[PDB]
């Protein structure tokens, strides 16, 4: 298909060619077609403060920056690309849309067989006061078939990624960090995660929200959870992701946020009435992930009613590493919580040298399948078993392909190892 592109000196009053640009993903989205492709120009394009939505949401309450509407075909998508012939990285600022009494959501997808890669999304607001969120990216039931890799979410006070419905969406080698809600409820950093997936009600059903993975990604100075997959009504799996340093305000040790690396199922514990929950309690996965330095907690079932899979992680030092509670079933009142059940946790890895911290708390061994995890054993994992416990190696720069840094951090060394046999996420 034809090759398009934007500039922050562009125009849209351009063609969109590499001599004459377009200036916005507005115009973009009014030209594009299956098996078109942009190339985004490095450099920072400021979304103007009157830039109107080009859709809104819920009633009015959602000022949608970009919506990504349009489709592409299966091996024909629609792809919105750094250009790789220059070097750097797009970045959208968005400190200066500031609608009034609306949430924002900077790329609301709604269409399928989409593509987008290597830019990052920085300064989204939020204005509204009261209990509330905005996001980066917003996918919804009938969004399918998207690919969203190596985009930065960051410095921000949006949730990064947010699903509520779509099927087969895979969120690939992205960060989302120091994301943080200075605004709303006096301001305390609030309710921001990374990542959240919370397949709806509406959008239950093979093909029609399943298949939703985030894989490679890192989550660190979010306010509250790296990764939520409360009230998710398929499973969802998380892959090969770290998640550091959540719960706090960005770059320090002041309290934020709930401050859990992977929150990996629930549907709350509400005390005055019941949730909606699905007709098949679905089993999330966290495999070959890594829990560093989460304010609160690592690994954490967060009242789930039936079995999550937890295998070949490592934590360190993140409260409560590994943290099985489920809420009682049948689902009752008062809600009440119960030592995990149909849990499986397997192969997995657990350091404790900080002030609080627990390997394993909430877990029923009895209705539980719990195998080769480190802290089943006798010997007690100590500093020396790794060959590196250096935490800004987590914060290395990805590889120019978008995949994790290579690291030591958290990886056995050959003798410890063979003490800890098929253990851990390395
Ligand atoms: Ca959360």
């Amino acid at each position: 298909g034809k090759t398009y592109y934007m500039d922050p000196e562009g125009s849209d009053s351009n063609p969109g060619t590499s001599d004459k640009p377009f200036a916005t993903l507005v115009k973009v989205q009014e030209v594009v077609v299956a098996g078109d492709v942009v190339y985004i120009n490095p450099g920072t394009y400021v979304v103007p403060a009157n830039q109107v939505p080009m859709t809104t949401t819920n009633s009015g309450l959602y000022h949608c920056v970009f919506h990504m509407n349009k489709s592409g075909e299966a091996g024909k998508p629609i792809s919105y690309l750094a250009n790789p012939n220059k070097q750097g990285r797009p970045i959208f600022d968005l400190s200066q849309v500031k609608p009034k009494d609306q949430r924002i959501t900077v790329f609301y997808v709604t269409g399928s067989n989409l593509y987008l890669k290597g830019f990052d999304v920085i300064g989204t607001q939020v204005t509204i006061t009261g209990h509330t969120q905005s996001e980066c990216f917003r996918i919804v039931k009938g969004a399918n078939n998207n690919k969203f890799e190596d985009l930065r979410t960051h410095d921000g006070m949006a949730i990064g990624f947010y699903l509520l419905g779509g099927s087969n969406n895979h969120i690939l080698n992205c960060d989302a960090y120091n994301n943080y809600d200075s605004v709303s409820e006096g301001g305390k950093g609030g309710n921001v995660d990374g990542f959240g997936g919370h397949i709806n009600s509406s959008s239950v059903g093979e093909g029609k929200g399943t298949g939703n993975v985030f894989e490679g990604c890192r989550a660190w100075y979010n306010s509250d959870d790296g990764f939520d997959l409360i009230n998710c009504f398929e499973a969802v799996k998380i892959i090969n992701c770290w998640s550091f340093l959540n719960g706090y305000k960005p770059g320090t040790k002041e309290v934020a946020g709930d401050g859990t690396g992977f929150k990996a199922g629930g549907y709350g514990m509400a005390a005055d009435k019941l949730p909606a929950i699905p007709s098949v309690i679905p089993q999330h996965e966290v495999r070959n992930s890594l829990a560093y330095y989460n304010r609160l907690r690592g690994f954490y079932a967060n009242h789930h009613l039936g079995g999550i899979i937890f295998e070949s992680n490592t934590a360190v030092n993140s409260g409560e590493n590994y943290n099985m509670t489920n809420r009682e079933s049948p689902l009752a009142l008062p809600p009440t919580d119960v030592n995990g059940y149909d849990h499986m946790v397997k192969n997995n890895l657990s350091l404790v040298t900080r002030s609080g911290s627990k390997h394993i708390v909430m877990v029923n061994r009895a209705k539980s399948e719990v195998s080769n995890n480190s802290f089943d054993g006798s010997e007690e994992v100590i500093e020396t078993d790794f060959i590196s416990l250096e935490e800004a190696e987590l914060m290395r720069d990805r590889k120019p392909n978008g995949d994790l840094p290579d690291v030591n951090f958290g990886k056995l060394t050959t003798d410890a190892e063979l003490r800890f046999w098929g253990m851990g996420c390395f």
